[PDB]
């Protein structure tokens, strides 16, 4: 019997429509290995590939954001601890319960990163002529 779980994260950029890519890594503390890295273009939600568990137990991970490839931004350095508990529910069904927290925090928290832009945005090109009626003279 087996159960699967998708660990989900959010990347939040300060400007909507900013599509700068950032990468997030999932590491297993039990194995001391990186399991996977995923890349998110701009702001969005993202899941790592599903983890499959075949035996009951507690499995420990952490999730963090890699250094920003685009040097105009500072990646969020927050690290999240992620615990996956695999057991049976009241009907005897194999289930996986996932709990995430900021490292050092007691309270649970969704895994969220907020990279910050360190340099002024590149200037937009001159806008097109107006497409709406100009004010009456």
């Amino acid at each position: 019997s087996t159960v699967q779980t998708s660990i989900s994260v959010e990347n939040v950029l300060e400007r909507a429509g900013d599509s700068t890519p950032f990468s997030v890594a999932l590491e297993s503390i039990d194995a001391m290995k990186t399991i996977e890295e995923i890349t998110i273009a701009g702001s969005g939600k993202a899941s790592f590939s599903p983890l499959t568990f075949t035996t009951v137990g507690q499995y420990t991970y952490r999730v963090y954001q890699k250094p920003s490839q685009n040097k105009d931004y500072q990646a969020d350095t927050t690290v999240f601890d992620v615990l996956v508990y695999v057991t049976y529910d009241e009907d005897g069904t194999l289930v996986a319960k996932v709990i995430s927290r900021r490292a050092g925090d007691e309270e649970k928290s969704a895994i969220t990163f907020k990279p910050k832009r360190l340099v002024k945005p590149i200037p937009p090109r001159q806008p097109d002529f107006p497409k709406t009626p100009l004010p009456l003279a």
